[PDB]
């Protein structure tokens, strides 16, 4: 007989199907095998702390009635218009500021029916999931994002669902990502939101991004080094070229201000510290006292014991900058690292 | 029996339910009892002046009917899409620019119907609010966002609503604001919107907002500062080198110029004045009177008594310059401290 | 009996209502009082040209038939779902980009009938409307935004509607728009829209923005006044010193031309020519003509009734330049003062 | 009677109206009056090639059936809602990005039956219209808006439309387009869209703008002008001036780096080759030109014939550069206006 | 008699059609041609890495039944609204972020079943296609957006669909694209997306873009270019002038400090380097390595030999320095032209 009408047969009103009612009621509870695929991942942005995926959900769950074992052919496909017959669990993001399905030509549902009663059901969506970050070491930082999968007004005793055992997440190949880069780790966990009404069930996969510094590497960082290298020259500059040096010296902290000024507008639009502005401060702080120094040795070589004093002076700090520099870097990298690798 | 159709007994036409009657018609007015979880805040505007969250909302309230005091189970969930069945009170927010529900799965929205005649009914709910916010003091601001529940349509004698007694506003951990801090205080205080038709309930939770220092304080605070003080080794240069001030002098002037124009990219698009702005407008003071003074005593030693008042000139404003630079910080800064104390 | 049946008693099959006559149909004009309250004022884009209001449209009008007089009730309240039911008049708006309802727990309308047969409608609507505006004189200009309502397809002889006697338009106290202030005259007026097919009803209510010169006086104004003050010191610095004078010169050149090129990104992107512009392009004209005269100075010294000659000109355009930018600055301000008391 | 029962009557399934049907079915191909008001055109965006309108389209067509002829009413006016009763030609517009109605507080839907037979149907549309632009000339450009009408399944036999013989284009006055100026010439011609299934219907309206030159000739163009004067100074300041010489061409160069590097950010983001970059590209050859000369000079007079070609050169190229910048000046005006004037 | 009750006819409940059994059931696959027409191309956007189309997808299947052989008709048109009845093939796009439909004035949906049975169904969408792209060459790139179009739950037994014979994928002409050009070649390919179910058809369109150098030509390459041509003429200046050549150098630094600070803004916001900026780190390379040298000759002259060592060095370097930059560009140039030849 025609294959759509038996469906109608088991779900219709002459069967004793209330769609509003759990399968197992009063009973054990219904479980849930959950499978997720990531078909693109991107548009982070941290501003409004959120990014947008396009995801199969899967999910598998065992229906004790609604199994017919009288029928030639082995699995059922309903039609997707009309989905409110069958039992639906309402699974929800909790971390969601807006999701819509899909109506490219049909819609993008499928649910198939086995014989001894598994259901099938797979939604293609699309997903604003939002993620807090933090940018306390921007240039070397490692956010996670996390999706999580929980139950509406669902106790434990009701409805639970957990992963399922094998590729449970996956991801399709060549995300080509602008900034972060996506880890396989893909770590997967529990959650119970313990609540005054009971026990909640969740499932959470989290992703690891690891942010790329290349153009972080090669900007900002490589020029404001070069320049304090600039500054430097000042010293082996003769003093007695008091326009040579103070013109070197103040184009020099305009030279660096500019960067600052400039890479500023690219950076993120935060309002605590992060790495980089530590590395433009510091920076800041080298080609002003470089200035200092050429204005605190003039003045010693006008008022021939003073002309020795400011020599001294000038060799003193010729050796000094760069190794104290020099000290800085190495803590600053080292420091660094050691956190991202706390992080990690 | 099916525990859905016992709900159909109860509010279908054999009985005289009408979902369009207040429960107590004619009678004492019905108090709701409201709770609110906020999942997640963010989004501020200063330009559009609006916020985005994404709330719980959680309405408690007493129907004299509609208690059934025949059926085992304790509580009765309601389809989420057969909500028109019930009466619901028509709780807005006074300040909304958008808002909508959310179809991820599954509507979420639970109803549930205890024995005695308590209605639980919770909504999740994205929105768009608006809080009127100044800039008077820009780096050192403590904005308020208020959200506010009123009715609509309903007087004090039919509908009041006020909050739950403990436990009324919660917020999920982590927030991890780019800009502000969220604080714990959330005052909850009440208004009557007094019209011409009568008194209308309303009730209203504020947060406070207290914005970070830390990339503010790291530029634009600290860098002008510096250039100020590279402006004042000028005066310790000798008065014979003409090019060496001339040229340090109005490079400085560039220096900050520059500096300026930069970061009011970065910062907010507002026509009146700001506190940023005062501080930038000093600095150019500083600099420029700086220029002036070289070109004020420059003139004077050309027309021997010149040029000792000349050098007399320059340790003058040697001495002057940073002292009143001085008293301009700590007045600028006691002046915003004891303003942002007012305001808190 | 129950109140809303009494209303099917009244619109329904059974009485001749049909909600697609205009109440007093081949006779007499139908006149609608019309109150707006304005929750929120905001989001004025100079680029698209449109400003976001949300309001609390009122409509007023008498309905000779559905006068019931056999009640105890004094009001009735219709159900927002079933608002077909009643006539209602088409009422648009002229200058809409868009507009939508709003739907935040429940519809945001309110339906009531007088014992008499007056109606009482109520609408929260936001509207992005569309106002024509020009930035002739972009710092000193002053808006006009226009709200207009009329009838779609209804004549005058059919439909009428005027605004209300007293309390037209009102406002809720604290808007603080980043940029304009809004007025409070208010003033209403009529336009009749004659067309092929005959005169058309319109009420419009239009509201006055000056924008505040806070940011813009302190910020451009302000620093270019001083570049040029800055730029006449070359004229009391000795001729002899022409790496001086020609340094300090090009480098003021240069640093008028980072302002403007700083501040263009901040200012709207318009094509026509504004004030500041005028400002900006004249500024430019006095620092290149400051560098042009030691140029046409050098020249003359070189070639002792010359070393004469160039003092002279020296001495003639320092007491010359400041007081020609004087009678600019003056014209300047007088005549845009001028202009905009002529708009106001 | 009820005039609304009346077009029940006619169009109800008791006479045999199809609406599925054209009129005049194998027969007379039907013709179709066409108006269009413009009520607001803007939001032009370069990146995305697209504008926005809202308009007042009209279509007029003679129905053979659906003529009453026995009514007091010489006209009927149809519900908006039960607008599938009637059958609407199937016009969509070929270069649309996305359109929408409006629903303000009613459906802007007005039909009207003439007693006659001849339909009057009026819709209100918002749409987002792409016409192809290209930016060869970018100052001076003349992009054409085009804005086509084309049936949509319907054959030359079956359906044809074309405009009105009077006022088919009409517009509302005072635009204050922030950049083009709308012309007034609004030419209207014919497409006829041969296919392999046959011909289709076509109507095309296309409408001219003008791109104001304001801030464009006053920005960008006059202080570049200026920057090439200043940088001609050099060669009347004295040969023996090598700081002087040399800090101010490099400075000039500096300069017009600067302006052209803040400039671009204003500028459209496209990649081909525009005339604003021409004059830019030119400008930095000027600078670049000039100031090697002083490093061509230079050289000549360290190794008393030397000195007299060293002389020589300067007033040689003292007199060349402005002349040769005139050449240039008036070649590139006038093959931008021949272009101009080519294109219109 | 009517034609569209003919239509009812053939598939109303009378006769056995049932809308969701595939034709040819339990039978060989059903074959469906597919016809892409382009009506706009693009909005390509890096960030979010999505592109906008605008099509005209036209399937093309053969159904058994339905063929009504007994009309004068030689085709059918069904009504849009009704378009439930027919079986359509559930043809998704497997890289979508979003798309719609449109509703202009009507469905812009065309059925037409032909006499022997042949369905020609065409749909006009609006499609946000994703295609991972990415920059490792940014100025010189050709990136690759692909089009696939697979089914949603049906197996190669059961739907097969494959091009159109001549004139599978069409363009309007005049795309006029900001930054790409679009290729003609238009290869077609298939893909079988092998799964655990089975295997699911797929066929797939791809679109080679070449990005235009104009803009990116004449700015940035250009000046840095002649910047790097002026930082040498300081080889040239006597090596006495110390304030000439320190001036000149360290301001040739700011100005391509300041070029790279300003283009960083206009050029996309990713992560990983790019070849611009090889080249601006380059330039910036050439500039610094030309200051140290005059820092490292300076030096050795005031400590007769070292004359002559110092101006041997001059020498030296004088002549190595554009041969070495001619030698860097050889190489960047020839190796970036490999690489995109060997990407096409
Ligand atoms: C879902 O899985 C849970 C896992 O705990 C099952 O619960 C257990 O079932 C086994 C088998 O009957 C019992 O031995 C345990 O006592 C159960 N544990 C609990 C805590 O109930 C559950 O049966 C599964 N659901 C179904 C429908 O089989
Ligand atoms: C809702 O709470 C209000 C609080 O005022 C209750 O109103 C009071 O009820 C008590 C108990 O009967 C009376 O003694 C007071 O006279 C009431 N005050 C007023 C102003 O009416 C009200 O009864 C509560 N609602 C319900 C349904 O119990
Ligand atoms: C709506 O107001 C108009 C105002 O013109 C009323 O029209 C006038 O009504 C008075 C009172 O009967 C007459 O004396 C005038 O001749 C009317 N003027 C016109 C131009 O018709 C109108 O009656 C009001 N509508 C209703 C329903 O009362
Ligand atoms: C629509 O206008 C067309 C214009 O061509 C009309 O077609 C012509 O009608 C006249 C009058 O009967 C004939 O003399 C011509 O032979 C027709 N030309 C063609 C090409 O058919 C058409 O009749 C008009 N439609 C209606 C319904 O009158
Ligand atoms: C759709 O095209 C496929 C192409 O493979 C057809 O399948 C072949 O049909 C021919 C003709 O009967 C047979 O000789 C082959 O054995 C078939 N191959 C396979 C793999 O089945 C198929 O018949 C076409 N569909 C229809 C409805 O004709
Ligand atoms: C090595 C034995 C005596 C050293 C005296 C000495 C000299 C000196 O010039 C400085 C010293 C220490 O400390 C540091 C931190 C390096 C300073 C950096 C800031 C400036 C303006 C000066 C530096
Ligand atoms: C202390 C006894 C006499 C002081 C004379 C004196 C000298 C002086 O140079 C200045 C004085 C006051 O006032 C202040 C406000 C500090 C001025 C700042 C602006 C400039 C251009 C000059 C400053
Ligand atoms: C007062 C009696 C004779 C005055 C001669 C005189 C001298 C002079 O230097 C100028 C004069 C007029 O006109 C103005 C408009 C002020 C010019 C501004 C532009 C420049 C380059 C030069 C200015
Ligand atoms: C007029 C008789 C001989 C002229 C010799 C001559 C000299 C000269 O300096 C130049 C000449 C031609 O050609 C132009 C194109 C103007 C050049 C512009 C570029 C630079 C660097 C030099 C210019
Ligand atoms: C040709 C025989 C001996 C050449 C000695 C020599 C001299 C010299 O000045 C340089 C040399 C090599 O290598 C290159 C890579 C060109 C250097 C570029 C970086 C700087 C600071 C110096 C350059």
């Amino acid at each position: 007989m025609p294959p759509s009408e038996f469906l109608d047969k088991l779900m219709g009103k002459v069967s004793g199907y209330d769609a509003r009612i759990r399968p197992n009621f009063k009973g054990p509870p219904v479980n849930v095998t959950c499978n997720i695929f990531i078909n693109s991942f991107g548009s982070i942005a941290e501003t409004t702390m959120d990014y947008r995926v396009n995801i199969f959900l899967r999910q598998q769950w065992n229906d004790p009635r609604l199994a017919y074992s009288e029928y030639p052919d082995d699995s059922l496909d309903l039609d997707p218009s009309m989905l409110d017959s069958i039992w639906k669990p309402d699974l929800f993001f909790a971390n969601e500021k807006g999701a819509n399905f899909h109506e490219v030509t049909t819609d993008n549902k499928l649910l198939r029916i086995s014989k001894n009663g598994n259901v099938l059901y797979s939604i293609r969506i699309t997903l604003v999931l939002a993620c807090p970050m933090d940018l306390k070491n921007f240039p070397m930082d490692v956010q996670t994002c996390i999706m999580q999968l929980e139950s509406f007004g669902y106790t434990m005793n009701d409805l639970i669902f957990e992963w399922d055992e094998k590729g449970a997440v996956q991801v399709a190949d060549g995300l080509t990502l602008p900034q972060f880069i996506l880890k396989e780790e893909k770590d997967l966990r529990y959650c119970t939101k313990h609540y005054n009404t009971g026990k909640f069930t969740c499932i959470e996969a989290r992703f690891h991004l690891e942010r790329q510094m290349g153009y972080y590497l090669i900007q900002m960082y490589i020029p404001s080094l070069l320049i304090v290298i600039l500054s430097w020259v000042s010293f082996w500059i003769n003093m007695d070229a008091a326009p040579a040096r103070v013109g070197l010296g103040i184009t020099t902290v305009l030279t660096m201000t500019t960067q600052s000024s400039g890479s500023r507008a690219s950076l993120p639009k935060v309002s605590y510290v992060k790495a980089i502005d530590i590395w433009m401060a510091v920076c800041l702080l080298f080609v002003f006292s470089a200035l200092l120094e050429y204005a605190a040795v003039n003045f010693i070589a006008r008022q021939k014991l003073f002309i020795s004093r400011a020599k001294r002076i000038d060799t003193v700090s010729r050796v000094a900058f760069p190794l104290v520099f020099l000290i800085f870097n190495i803590f600053y990298w080292i420091t660094y690292k050691i956190i991202r690798s706390e992080d990690i």
